[PDB]
């Protein structure tokens, strides 16, 4: 209930980006979600999402997991437990954090808000 930046994991961000780390299972808030430009292919989506300190921008979600998105359970203000992701690198430097699995712990609507006031990642 109360603490409510005590709840995501401060600092998940930071170790992806910095560590590397693949293992831990951290909880995150998303605060946007967006659609990528695609071709004849099937939709993809951006999430800005939170870990309390810190927002970071380059997370897509893996093709499988587009249905919570297309009906609902994935949204804004919405934190999630990531069981499963990997981080890629792009050609021009760029890397990207492709979550394959989470799970939704509080709805956008029992949670209502962007938790605590992160600031973003400098990648
Ligand atoms: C469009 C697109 C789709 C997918 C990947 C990708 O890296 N996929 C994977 C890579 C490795 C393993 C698994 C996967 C997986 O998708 O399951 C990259 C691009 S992109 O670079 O051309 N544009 C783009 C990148 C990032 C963000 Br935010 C917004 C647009």
């Amino acid at each position: 209930g109360s603490h409510m930046v005590g709840q995501l994991s401060r600092g998940a961000i930071a170790a992806i980006m910095q560590k590397g780390d693949t293992n831990i299972k951290p909880i995150l808030q998303v605060i946007n979600i967006r659609p990528i430009t695609t071709g004849n292919s099937p939709p993809r989506y951006r999430l800005l999402m939170s870990d309390g300190l810190n927002t970071l921008s380059s997370f897509m979600l893996a093709t499988q997991l587009n249905p919570l998105v297309e009906e609902e359970q994935l949204s804004s203000n919405c934190v999630c437990q990531i069981h499963r992701f990997i981080v890629n690198t792009l050609k021009d430097g760029r890397r990207v954090v492709i979550l394959m699995e989470l799970e939704v712990l509080k709805s956008a609507e029992a949670v209502g808000v962007k938790i605590g006031n992160p600031v973003p990642y400098n990648e």
